[PDB]
């Protein structure tokens, strides 16, 4: 069959029928930039054999199960370093570069953790230092790791349903293609929140992190992931990276694609402190900063979302609760990048553990399947023991 | 010598040395998006050859005379589905595809009549119904027939050499490439008369077609075509369509590429009223509808132009006079698809003729072309009787 | 081996690590055409070796030592038609294609000298006779000649570095591929000095020429280029040059890419008068006017920029002072284009040398670089002799 790829403004809008080749595709939707692997491969050997099968309503549920329920198109399990599961789904294969959505969101956290190591960037500057451009706006004075915690305090309407949103004045600028478009967008944006007190959700915010990388290194974000980490620890496949206009900036906040295991191989590298073969990656204590529950935060988990989700924020990772308020099997610290239509990188440290999903769920958030996701996990996190 | 390909810019004003070689590889030139083919193809046999001769002046002209008198690129004439005529010229062959100017809008339309049939689109819903962004535009409340009938009433300078006409407008939002631009400029436009009262000839309006069939069906106009068509019957070979912008929106009056045959597949199926295998693609009576000429009716052949044109129009195709007032040979309700330079798909169902016509007029418009066209076409219908 | 590519917003900033590739790969950053080669290739057969030295300091230096103190990636000496000297760095081989910076500007002119040979175009003309969207503007009765010399009296703000100046809001229009955007920006601009009567390098009234070109030939300049020139003479490889949008108008000002034989071929062209095989390309006397050094102009050497550069202007080409202020070697009437970061293209026709020099200085403009390499190519003229 011919492959069914949507238009390029219907991203968030396809048919089911249409997001599976789309999202394996979007270098023939939209202009990318190539995220080149190296010439060593950091192997994946197997691992421990698992059969993880979980209960849901009454009923119980494998493998199979969970990946038709929830249109699953990838899951990998790593163990140790291992691969204790890999599964494909909905015609990927080994090979298939699936897109990342904001997962993304903290590989480019990673990497400004990378920058913070070279000296290049700093937690405490502000981003208008690096980025000239947002002198006089609302974003003068707000610090980088406010913008990892999504706490600017620079007022943002996400809400993509409405047509004046400024997500959806974002992805219009993507669409239109003129460079810089995505940051004149953030430059208009007044203050609503003292900076640092207020979590908002925010894709443009995210996207600064990109901007911010590209400014404090002078090279494509797709080349400094690669010298940093894509060709370094090895990666298997090329990824690629979508940008805001052709030869332009990679789009901090969405559009990676990476073969499944390959997505695994980030996770193991976060995992892993960020050292390869004995090189610090990540300054000492950066995994801990970015995945840091602290009950007294605005950023804790419980406390977002007016009190209605369980997870928190950390440096563009959302945070498991611990304590009494844990998830089943996931205390101790566990944390994910999340991508909306279902995709996930899941990393529990005190485990070993690092789980990817792909999926294509209909609609882009879907608390059950949500729910579901982590029910799946904790059954292979428990078997894992 | 390697292929003479104009600006994009410069499509409506190429020299005539760079015409034959733009309208095939117009792909070179703007986005587009591949109409795919099926793997069977309704065959096309061979009948009994003609070689028909008219007279024009005080002179007698073959098909070979036609050809260097109207710098003619193509010429198909199909007999009860029997390829009577097939010539090539200007470095054409059977595998070229050509551009089909406002050919498509005749194409788009008959689209628009394959949703009707599957209870996607109805004649009598308002256009903003379906898309949304004419909603508090002078298009509101304007019927999906209004739009096939170019009789919204909305106010359109289709004139092409005024800097400031809204064509010329809407040709700089195609080659802007900002998906969307074409539907904002129509959505600016005012109201000049009431809806339904008044024939504009509107290649914006046309486009809309395309815009209507992409909001019903919510895939690229060009796979419904596939789906509905083009993969159906069987064309001999893939089509292309152009797009407004990188992998956006297919231009619903301008911009389909294919081979010779397979447009004269298209008009077979047009003649063959809309039936594949035994299934109908059409709505019975949709044919009729499309080519309606009513005497009363401000679309009557000899009302256009305020008498100065012999053609009516109907949805989407040009009608040829009835009655006393037809064309030698052209009588019987024969109608057509045609656009700018000499381009024609022409359909006569008394006769079961499809005849196709690709031609590199120097200019847009000449009177005389069109004339000795329609002489060679009735030459060509009397040769088969 | 992974190319080093900046964003295409960057080409006027890019760090040391990434100007070779991209450079040589301008093709993967902006739009492009392609010039075509012919069928047969003119020779540049092999003459006697010579190994310049030079003194700077109280050192002794030679090709090499030249070669990597400034960061050269290119250098072709022609004497008589004959290679004298040809060496290759920073990973340039034969084949590499380098792009020109205004290197470019002096092509343009020879091309509206190859108009104003076939008639297309004529000197005293007004420009806007050609370009009707310039009535009305500051340009209105500027002449072909007064833009040839960089003396329209446009009011015109080159700074890169102011982000407000006509040339960073040239570039913008660029970046954004908005057919036909310099042009609008051009015609914007308000009038300074009556018309033919001060210097005021212009990157945008550059650009103009080609504008001019196409207008008055009606096809690509690429085109135009390749039928006059490089199909012609025969050069050894394709080119390309940059456009302002994907199969749009190119870039007057700068952009083109070629191996460094073929500038050579170039530059041996206007050597010999710009006649190729006994067929006149350039008007008679034209090298003359367009390399004229006349005392009373306004373009003398040692006029331009109060007195403080050494070189004066022709049409589109820098002139080397002649009688008591020679530069040593460099008397008789030489003349060269260049571009931004070291790219030269010299011709001294008392001496029949052509030189090329290709460099990736890390700075745009390094008066020691110049310098240096005018006591480099006066060396080579000195041995030469
Ligand atoms: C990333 O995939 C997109 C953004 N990510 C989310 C998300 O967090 O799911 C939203 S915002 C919206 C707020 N309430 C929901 C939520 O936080 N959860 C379900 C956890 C989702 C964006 C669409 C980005 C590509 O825009
Ligand atoms: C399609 O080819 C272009 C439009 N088609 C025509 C057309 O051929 O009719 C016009 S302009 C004007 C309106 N009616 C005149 C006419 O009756 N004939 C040529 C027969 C010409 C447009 C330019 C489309 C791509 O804009
Ligand atoms: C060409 O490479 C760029 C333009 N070229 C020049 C140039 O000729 O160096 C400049 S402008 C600059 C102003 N005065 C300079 C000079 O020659 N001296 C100070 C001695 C020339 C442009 C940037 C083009 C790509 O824009
Ligand atoms: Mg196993
Ligand atoms: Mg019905
Ligand atoms: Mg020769
Ligand atoms: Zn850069
Ligand atoms: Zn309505
Ligand atoms: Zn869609
Ligand atoms: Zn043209």
């Amino acid at each position: 069959e011919n492959p069914r790829i949507g238009r390029a403004a219907d991203l968030y809008e396809l048919i089911p029928e249409y997001q599976p080749d789309t999202y394996r595709n979007m270098d023939k939707v939209y202009p990318t930039r190539v995220i080149h692997k190296g010439t060593k491969v950091r192997p994946l050997p197997a691992g421990v054999a698992i059969a993880p099968r979980y209960r849901i309503g009454g009923e119980e549920y494998g493998v199979d199960d969970f990946m038709r329920r929830n249109r699953v198109g990838g899951v990998l399990v790593l163990k140790d370093g291992k691969v204790a599961l890999e599964r494909y789904g909905l015609g990927n294969d080994e090979r298939t570069r699936w897109t990342s959505f904001s997962v993304v969101k903290s590989i480019s956290s990673t990497l400004v953790g990378a920058a913070v190591q070279q000296g290049l960037l700093a937690l405490d500057q502000p981003v208008d230092k690096y980025l000239p451009s947002l002198a006089g706006s609302a974003y003068q004075g707000v610090t980088v790791e406010q913008v990892l915690q999504m706490s600017s305090g620079v007022r943002w309407n996400e809400t993509y349903r409405d047509p004046k949103s400024d997500r959806r004045q974002m992805f219009d600028a993507q669409l239109a293609e003129r460079p810089g478009g995505i940051l004149r967008l953030l430059a208009s944006l007044p203050r609503q929140y003292p900076s640092g007190t207020h979590f908002t959700y925010s894709t443009g915010e995210s996207h600064l992190q990109s901007e911010l990388l590209h400014a404090a290194t002078r090279i494509p974000v797709s080349d400094y992931l690669s010298e940093r980490i894509w060709a370094r620890m090895g990666m298997e496949s090329d990824g690629f990276w979508q940008l805001e206009s052709p030869a332009g900036q990679e789009i901090g906040s969405s559009g990676l694609s990476a073969t499944l295991r390959d997505y695994g191989r980030f996770g193991q590298f976060v995992l892993e402190d960020g050292v390869i073969d004995g090189e610090r990656i990540l300054p000492e204590g950066w995994v801990d900063r970015a995945s840091r529950v602290e009950a007294s935060s605005h950023l804790a988990p419980g406390k977002l979302y007016d009190g209605e989700y369980a997870l928190g924020y950390g440096y563009q990772w959302w945070t498991f609760p611990v304590g009494a308020k844990a998830l089943p099997e996931h205390d101790g610290g566990a944390f994910e990048a999340q991508g909306i239509f279902g995709q996930y990188l899941y990393i529990n440290r005190k485990e070993k553990i690092v789980a990817v999903v792909w999926s294509a769920w209909p609609k882009p958030e879907m608390d059950d399947r949500e729910e579901e996701t982590y029910a799946f996990l904790g059954a292979a996190v428990k078997a894992l023991r």
